[PDB]
């Protein structure tokens, strides 16, 4: 078993779906587990897809950069969909070394220990509308290294200050 | 011919060199061409390695996000090493769609059409000291898709406003 990689771009180049559509498709097709690591998460469409996955029974684990976590909290509040009262969703924060806030500069989506989207696309309106970005769709052997990185980050994450 | 990928982390996990050391090694070993795409470039050690490569005869092509290009210009000025008077270095800027500045959110180093470093590490002090990040070292088939992306970005780049 090797590794297979396809590239996707925003704007699209030689593929039928946008990166956002592919994100939503990956989440819709999740059967078991979603493991998300994200610097900034304010995209309501992606959030809805994840909430809906969790209501299907999919376990969702989200790790967010601590310094931008308030933007995600703001968005969940706006949607009237507190992540604290969703039984299948765990959210924790990760930070780097301070001096000036050190950050978790990492973005990937890992679905059912089977498929990874890894790249520069952040889950924000600006990446759908404004920014140029790229991602890899990864399957095969290298997916295991993403699982191991997710676990490592998860081990160094904190319960967000808000949550009691 | 397939594709081979190794992961490197900052801080390091199960490898001997830091990402910055690996960047400097890749640049030192460049024989022909360096193609760099970078959101923010203020790291003086990496800049010196690139200037030195260019004095060796290596062709250097750098594409920077337009909105942060001033930070690179500031750094080159501080170092007394204007990129305009270096014959083997071309620098152009890339932007996304405005509304609020659209950005080129892309980071990769492509050396001698042979090896790529692709990941979340930006060429800034903060990524050496403060941030958590990861990259892939890519060789083989997938390198060709990076060459093609570099050319595509290069085709949509502009001469920076400063340069006459
Ligand atoms: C997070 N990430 C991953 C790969 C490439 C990137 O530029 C970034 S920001």
């Amino acid at each position: 078993g090797g590794t297979h990689i396809d590239l996707l771009f925003h704007p699209p180049r030689a593929h039928l779906l946008t990166i956002k559509e592919t994100i939503r498709k990956m989440i819709k097709e999740a059967r078991k587990v979603i493991a998300l690591v994200m610097d900034i998460f304010t995209d309501v469409d992606i959030f809805k897809e994840i909430v809906e996955a969790s209501t299907r029974g999919v376990s969702v684990y989200i790790l967010l950069d601590e310094s931008n976590f308030n933007h995600f909290l703001n968005m969940t509040e706006k949607q009237g969909c507190s992540v604290q009262r969703l039984r299948n969703i765990r959210v924790r924060t990760v930070k780097g070394q301070d001096y000036f806030h050190g950050k978790m500069e990492q973005k990937f989506l890992l679905v059912d220990c089977q498929k990874v989207m890894y790249g520069s696309y952040s889950y924000m309106w600006s990446f759908e509308k404004a920014h140029l970005s790229m991602v890899q769709i990864i399957t095969g052997q290298l997916v295991e290294s993403f699982d191991e990185e997710f676990r490592t980050l998860y081990a160094r994450s904190c319960v967000p200050s808000s949550f009691a």
